[PDB]
């Protein structure tokens, strides 16, 4: 089973290959790090698997979901710090997941009730509707576009944020550029209408990412970063009018700050949606312009991860609903036992225990 073969992930030894996808969950009551993630994370750890966790803020405007965690206060670092030994004293490696989902927010989550920040003066359409904290769905706002001084402010949450989670403990970070969200909404040309600098050219357009990457591998070091991205998602009004082009730009840019800083990122993880050939065309051909490790996600299933890296077409692969009902997924897909299915009901809900850390190992 090539799941099974062991991976150098630049400075981490792996066991195998199968990745816990960040998911946001929203049991990190008032955004701090709760002993309930503690025992998620611990359940899913494996001795050399690789972690990622749940989306977390990088400044108080950067959340549009309740109770996710942040890593910008000292007090969030100390919580986060027991959750990193847990899943440490099972020998696995685990990156913080850093997360601003720019005009995908709401009044309610924004300090003073201020409006979301963006690329653009442009609210995300009403085809899409917000979770509310009383889980109900709300409407998104017309955001605010930030100026390029701002926009170095942002990048510095993320160096700081970066540099917090080393203190935390974790072995590295993950930038979410994906899914719509802050980063991708300078990246997609559906979103992003400026005109200055960051604006109009696909070079303009994927300047933010390109100082956000740059900004935490001068921090903590390329082996310590991961990038995620989603050319071909267009969740929340997020399209480009040339996906393709849009990835390998970006991938051209990550190539060349490896190159220029001497040292290769820990990997590039892309999400496709779920046609089904030339989607995955679309992902190979992403990845065979990466110089690098390569993490694909988005569908995935024990048959379509073991033909991914039998194929050549990724050298790990991350798994989300599924990781959500099988605490011991790992075990499952090595022993080919059959997985239980998933609750979505409860994916979002605040309970500590229910339909989070009460699904069931093997008997
Ligand atoms: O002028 P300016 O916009 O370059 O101001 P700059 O502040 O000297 O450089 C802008 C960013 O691009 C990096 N960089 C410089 N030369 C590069 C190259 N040949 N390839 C990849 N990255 C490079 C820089 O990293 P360093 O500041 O670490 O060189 C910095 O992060
Ligand atoms: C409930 C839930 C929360 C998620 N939260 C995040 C997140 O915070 N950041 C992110 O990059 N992706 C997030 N995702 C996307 C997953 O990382 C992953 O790409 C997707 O679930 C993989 O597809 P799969 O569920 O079929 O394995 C989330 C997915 C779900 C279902």
């Amino acid at each position: 089973n090539p799941l099974f073969s062991p991976y150098k992930m630049g400075k981490f030894n792996l066991s195998h290959r199968v990745v816990l996808a960040p998911m946001t969950r929203c049991r990190a009551l008032n955004n701090i790090p709760q002993a309930a993630l503690g025992e998620y994370y611990e359940q899913r750890a494996t001795a050399g698997g690789f972690l990622i966790t749940e989306g977390t803020m990088i400044s108080p405007t950067s959340a549009g979901f309740p109770h996710v965690p942040g890593i910008f206060t000292k007090e969030q670092v100390r919580e986060w710090k027991k959750i990193v030994d847990v899943v440490h004293a099972k020998g696995a490696v685990i990156f913080c997941q850093l997360w601003h989902v720019g005009r995908a927010s709401h009044e309610v989550y924004q300090p003073a009730g201020a409006a979301p920040i963006s690329s653009t003066e442009k609210p995300i359409s009403n085809r899409w509707r917000i979770l509310m904290p009383d889980g109900t769905h709300g409407i998104y706002p017309k955001p605010r576009a930030i100026g390029t001084y701002e926009i170095s402010q942002v990048v510095e949450d993320y160096r700081r944020s970066a540099l917090n989670a080393i203190e935390a403990g974790f072995d590295g970070i993950e930038i979410h550029g994906a899914h719509g969200y802050l980063i991708d909404q300078f990246l997609k040309d559906g979103i992003n209408d400026r005109t200055d600098e960051y604006g109009g050219s696909l070079a303009n357009r994927c300047k933010f990412i390109t100082q956000v990457v740059q900004a935490v591998v001068s921090a903590i070091g390329a082996d310590r970063v991961g990038v995620r991205v989603s050319p071909a998602i267009d969740h929340l009004d997020a399209m480009d009018s040339n996906p393709l082009s849009l990835g390998l730009a970006v991938v051209e840019r990550l190539n060349k700050i490896q190159l220029h800083s001497g040292s290769k990122l820990a990997y590039l993880h892309v999400t496709q949606p779920r046609s089904e050939e030339e989607e995955a065309r679309l992902m190979r051909t992403l990845r065979n312009a990466y110089q690098g490790t390569f993490i694909c996600s988005g569908g995935y299933t024990r048959e379509l991860g073991i033909e991914a890296v039998a194929q050549g077409d990724a050298d790990l692969v991350s798994y989300g609903r599924l990781f959500i009902s099988n605490p011991d997924l790992v075990m499952r897909i090595k022993l080919n036992a059959p997985l239980n299915k998933y609750n979505a009901k409860t994916f979002y809900t605040q309970d500590p225990v229910v339909g989070y850390t009460d699904y069931p190992f093997l008997q």
